[PDB]
């Protein structure tokens, strides 16, 4: 099928978060009285254009939307500003305030976004750092610098480490690790263990431990994402169904103590 997506080129005259350098700013298209909060981000240019290609070809409420590119000294990525940052730093900074409702709803939304399978698109870098927070009730998947059967070792499936094979089911493995990051409130997977030994550990049968707040119901879903047989791992459509049921009774599945500005989503 022909990819009829539109690549919008933005004037520099129409415009620091992290350090390349990603900046926070406002996009003001000429004429229309609208201010849009945005994030402004030969080998370097070739890869950011590949990333712009992917983001321009996706359109889903749980996938970061591309607004356009600006052709200056270096090509700039202009995307929607997610004011609450990445989900990894968010759960670390707000441990003592994340309830079971938010955790289970985030798992639903991330599984919904991983739409990417409908687009026949493999992310190859799903992680808590690559999930941005528009609002505490709305997260989106980002970072398509590795998007493409067809590197962060501690998030990859065993077949990806041994044979460099990436499928939608290898993304399911990374989804399981990402859920583990949220349920541990931002712990580092295999903390201390060097990356070179991850291949030997997964082969012996060892996995990430059961997070303290996780009932066996939730931890069983993560274990199923970490099976050797990729086709035995659950599908993203099934993970949507499972986490949705649990989100209707969150305290039964997570045990936690004490439980003219226009946004880009409205500039269509
Ligand atoms: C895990 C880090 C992080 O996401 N920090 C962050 C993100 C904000 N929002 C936002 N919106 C759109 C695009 C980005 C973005 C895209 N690529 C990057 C990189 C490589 C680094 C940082 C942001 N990127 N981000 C945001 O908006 C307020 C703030 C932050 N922080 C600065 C919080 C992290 N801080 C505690 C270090």
């Amino acid at each position: 099928a022909p990819n009829q997506a539109l690549l919008r080129i933005l004037k520099e005259t129409e415009f620091v978060l992290g350090s390349g350098t990603v900046y926070k700013g406002l996009w003001i298209p000429e004429g229309e009285k609208v201010k849009i909060p945005v994030a402004i981000k030969p080998k370097a240019n070739k890869e950011i254009l590949d990333e712009a290609y992917v983001m321009a070809s996706v359109d889903n409420p749980h996938v970061c939307r591309l607004l356009g590119i600006c052709l200056t000294s270096t090509v700039q990525l202009i995307t929607q500003l997610m004011p609450f940052g990445c989900l990894l730093d968010y759960v670390r900074e707000h441990k003592d305030n994340i309830g079971s409702q938010y955790l289970l709803n985030w798992c639903v939304q991330i599984a919904k976004g991983m739409y990417l399978e409908d687009r026949r698109l493999v992310h190859r870098d799903l992680a808590a750092r690559n999930v941005l927070v528009k609002t505490p009730q709305h997260v989106k998947i980002t970072d398509f610098g590795l998007a493409k059967e067809y590197v962060p070792i501690k998030w990859m499936a065993l077949e990806s480490i041994l044979h460099r094979i990436y499928t939608h089911q290898s993304d399911v493995w990374s989804y399981g690790v990402t859920v583990w990051e949220l349920m541990t409130f931002g712990s580092k997977p295999y903390d201390g263990i060097p990356a070179s030994e991850i291949s030997s550990i997964l082969e012996k049968g060892e996995r990430l431990p059961q997070p303290p707040i996780c009932t066996i119901d939730v931890y069983m879903i993560m274990v199923k994402c970490w099976m050797i047989d990729a086709d035995s791992r659950p599908k993203f459509r099934e993970l949507i169904i499972e986490f949705s049921k649990m989100a209707r009774d969150p305290q039964r599945y997570l045990v936690i103590q004490g439980d003219d500005v226009v946004d880009a989503d409205e500039y269509l």
